């Protein structure tokens, strides 16, 4: 589909059998979600925003459904202001910017 | 044009006659640029994201050229590490997210 930007590009995602709201964010390199439990081991990672950097937990090969489209990739969990779907997953669902 | 997200969506913008590189950020409500001088009165504001908040100066009705498309809108100026073009301006150039 085509999403306009007059309002926040919020979509429903499914992860760990739960539905959550997330922002389609072309400015983010990675996908970062609010604190939650994911399976497997995690690795440390530092990501930065306008205010500075934060430490998050990196989980790999996580199944996440975005607007019905299934994706499998790296998900970061940490103190993020909102659930963010970044370029690593946007590319998997074939998302592009057009104008 | 159609911009893929394999890499960060960086574009050239023209503001105050100056050329700059900026990130197209669908997750950002507003536009925030690195410290610079702009004519007119401004209002202080606080914007936050990953890492926390930063103080910025809000200028209204600023003319900006993005990829040859003229757009008018509010621009926030502050100690941001990267120039960010948010939704307030992306809408004016008719930018959409598609997949
Ligand atoms: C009202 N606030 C604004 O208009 C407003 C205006 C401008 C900016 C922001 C905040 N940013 C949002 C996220 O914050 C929020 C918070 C609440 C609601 C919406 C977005 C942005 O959309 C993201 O792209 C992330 C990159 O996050 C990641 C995630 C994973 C890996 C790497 C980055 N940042 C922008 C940024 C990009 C590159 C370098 C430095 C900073 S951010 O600063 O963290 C809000």
């Amino acid at each position: 589909p085509q999403i306009t930007l007059w309002q926040r590009p919020l979509v429903t995602i499914k992860i760990g059998g739960q539905l959550k709201e997330a922002l389609l964010d072309t400015g983010a390199d990675d996908t970062v979600l609010e604190e939650m439990s994911l399976p497997g081991r995690w690795k440390p990672k530092m990501i930065g925003g306008i205010g500075g950097f934060i430490k998050v937990r990196q989980y790999d090969q996580i199944l996440i459904e975005i607007c019905g489209h299934k994706a499998i990739g790296t998900v970061l969990v940490g103190p993020t202001p909102v659930n963010i779907i970044g370029r690593n997953l946007l590319t998997q669902i074939g998302c592009t910017l057009n104008f």
